[PDB]
């Protein structure tokens, strides 16, 4: 099974965690999820048919996250890292009645 | 953000990891996902019309994992715990593009 990768950043450092693209069944269905610690995890930021590629969930406030989204990334960005950014983000492809993850990060201070 | 139940058990232990029916609008969409430390989470067990109810992921043999399932409960049962139990276990619907997790539990040893 796919090791998540592990980063450790301090406060206000940029980070980038990155997922393929290369192999996407439907661009669609493609998302980040993010977990805290100790929490569910929850849809974060989705695919998305528009210039800038990507979408985040609805009611979500900061503008310190972005993407770097094209043919072959779907890279999440932070400027500015804080505390409470740490936890694990997987990213992942809907398929049917089932949801494939093919990479994800625990992102750690 | 829905909080996991944190469960210690002990080995040889049994656990029931609990996921309600009420509020779901297709339970052919809905499965338990799970996460080993440091792995992305992985379908585990998917509703499944038939006598039982539900079906493991293909290339999982492990006969102390069982599910009860009916109109209320699509609880996912452990007789007798192993270290390797371990993890966090999530119990979501996929909705449309997207994968709403509505409970999870926290395994710990």
């Amino acid at each position: 099974i796919k090791e998540l990768h592990v980063k450790t950043v301090k406060r206000g450092e940029n980070v980038t965690m990155e997922c393929s693209m290369s192999k996407v069944t439907n661009k669609d269905n493609l998302a980040w999820y993010r977990q805290s610690f100790g929490k569910v995890p929850q849809y974060f930021v989705r695919y998305y048919s528009s210039n800038s590629g990507y979408k985040f969930a609805e009611g979500f406030k900061d503008s310190r996250f972005s993407m770097t989204v094209n043919d072959q990334k779907f890279d999440l960005n932070i400027i500015g890292a804080r505390e409470d950014d740490g936890g694990e983000y997987f990213c992942g492809e809907v398929e049917g009645i089932i949801i494939k993850f093919t990479s994800g990060t625990r992102l750690q201070f």
